[PDB]
């Protein structure tokens, strides 16, 4: 397809790619540090978000390389394209760390329907790939705001 | 045990935890390029060290949080507490990404080496841990490096 | 091997078991009185610690065995051997038990690193053996303490 | 039932409880130092028995609980209500240890058939309950005065 | 790592890799001259220890392989690295046979316990891989001696 | 049978024996220096030729105590009834070990070749036990020389 676009498109992707191992090393990181006996509800919540996400990951990655690019994942790349602030907890509890994890996706889901939208003009197969994600992310979002409550 | 060591401790493994979740997306980076038809031996190889990396952060995790801490694997804490460069290849080839590989795992064997030395006065069994992974890890140094060959 | 230093580690290990054959009396005893309808979560806890501790002994029953000693895992040798007070509780409730259990293995894990030490120079064999052990109890000290909480 | 006879009784089966515990320590120990090659018929003839002791200290100590009173089977308590001499061996043998044996049996029989007299006129249900242990524990002595022999 | 101790590492492996070599050739050589009708107590118990052994020498070798070397478990190199004397008999019995094992197994159990004390400041990897063989090693010694006995 | 011929064969034998047991030392050191991932063909076609020569040790062995010698097969017994030269590569590759491995086969056909000769008056029945052996080495010597190839 087109040569330039191609560049524009991986480059969404590439971000998106950097915020979805963003989000796994959080989730990953939000489950070693609420992982406590009453706590049981939450530490199993997030297991399979983990795998889901991972997931992500790797249908992004192999659009990417399907373009043409090589995608990145290594650790620089996360924090280059990372848009919002490290995971940082008030408090080490269960609720805080939901309310921060809710922030979180808050940003993921912010990221996402921007590039979804960017990409409305680039590549509309980039983007189902994208809409799709969008869908469960909110939906995890929703279970976790509802632990809170 | 004792309060400070406890947080020397800490630190060490802290260090160790970021080792680990840098070097699976660093495995997993690698897996993404390396994803070809004569590739085959080798996008099979990553799998397994892949899975078993991410067990030993988990390993690693879990310690500290017996030790009373609460362990990071955000994304700013793995550059923060990182060491050598960033994975960058001269070329996209199996062999470039090997070589490279392989000076990534010359990275980890050596500051795991460090933490156990640092670790033999500070905390023997957070060491048997590590040297578990050293043996592990040092093993699966040689199948990259058999393969350049 | 050495028969002085083999007087020196079996009086270590000597002690250890009987550190051991304490703990797992102790803890069919905090089991007998903590089992009641809310708290099952505990009663359950308790079981498998019970059965590897009890492991514990034999492994270095037969050790002490193993060099050329005999085993001692009579009541008198468990009061003789035995470093810190006795098993009282304060009250008879869930979490006062938790407590006076999370501080005999404050007892256990601390003799026992003491053993680790004093066999460093004595026997990396029977010490490597300790080790392994200290990692677990120190882990299900772990889960008492996040209990108390 | 009476408020007294219920600590009169507490008290009779807090001492059978401590029997116990003291016995399938003891076994535990036997069963140590008698693991040899031509020794075989005896390390099995232990095994059983400690199993079937455990047993009995745990319908004790579940009774006392449902008297009202808390079981008590720590270190202390056992040396405390302990009436005979600890285990000691003459020599380092299968009948030494078997004849040894032999009469740590003499004194648990012996002081369960007083807590059964003591209890004619108490708590028949706790009579019963040791009775049926005394059947038992009589039966076990045979077996190894037939070794003996 | 240190290219030199790697050499020095390799070499003190390479002594154990022959000590292990010459132990199973041993342990079959013992194997074949007892195979005797009330022997079968003896000739079952080698059967498992030839096969352990080997493992041992196995692990031995691919750890060399993994630090850069050759493994050389050729004759000429047993006879080489060999410590101790060849394994006579005074004659050919069933316990003269054990007695000669077992005095090789002090000869074994020594050279290993050397290495690993050797390892102390070189390699801690290398130095649990032996550690490990040195307990079971060492308990099997203890069952050839209670036959003995 | 005869007095001194049993002397004389049990010797032949006895050669055999150490011929066998050079032969699966060095299989097994050939097998632990070609273990790499293009030179799997090969690391497979040694695993079965080392049972079948462990094997064929255990047949002579028993056929030597069957004539009423002891069999020896001890490290010493080996370098002093070896004929041919140490396993020395020129250099470690496939190719290489592969080579060296056709002239130990060489040498392993010959002298069984001349032990047959030998045994042509001596024994018939030893000789037909060594006959079948070589029809099977002077078969995996083709299986290496084809590999050469
Ligand atoms: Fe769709
Ligand atoms: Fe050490
Ligand atoms: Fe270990
Ligand atoms: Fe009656
Ligand atoms: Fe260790
Ligand atoms: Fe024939």
């Amino acid at each position: 397809l087109s040569d330039k676009k191609a560049s524009d498109v991986a480059d969404l992707l590439q971000k998106q790619l950097s915020t979805y191992n963003d989000l796994h090393l959080t989730l990953k990181h939000v489950h070693w540090n609420v992982v406590g006996p009453n706590e049981i509800g939450v530490h199993e919540m997030i297991d399979p978000q983990v795998e889901l996400v991972r997931g992500y990951a790797d249908e992004v990655a192999e659009r990417i390389a399907t373009l043409g690019k090589s995608p990145k994942g290594t650790p620089g790349a996360i924090i280059k394209d990372r848009t919002w602030d490290d995971y940082s907890v008030e408090r080490d509890t269960v609720q805080a760390h939901l309310a921060a994890l809710d922030l979180v996706y808050n940003g993921v889901i912010e990221d996402t329907r921007k590039s979804i939208e960017k990409l409305e003009d680039l590549d509309l197969v980039s983007q189902d790939l994208l809409i799709a994600h969008a869908g469960e992310l909110e939906k995890f979002q929703w279970f976790v705001r509802a632990h809170l409550e």
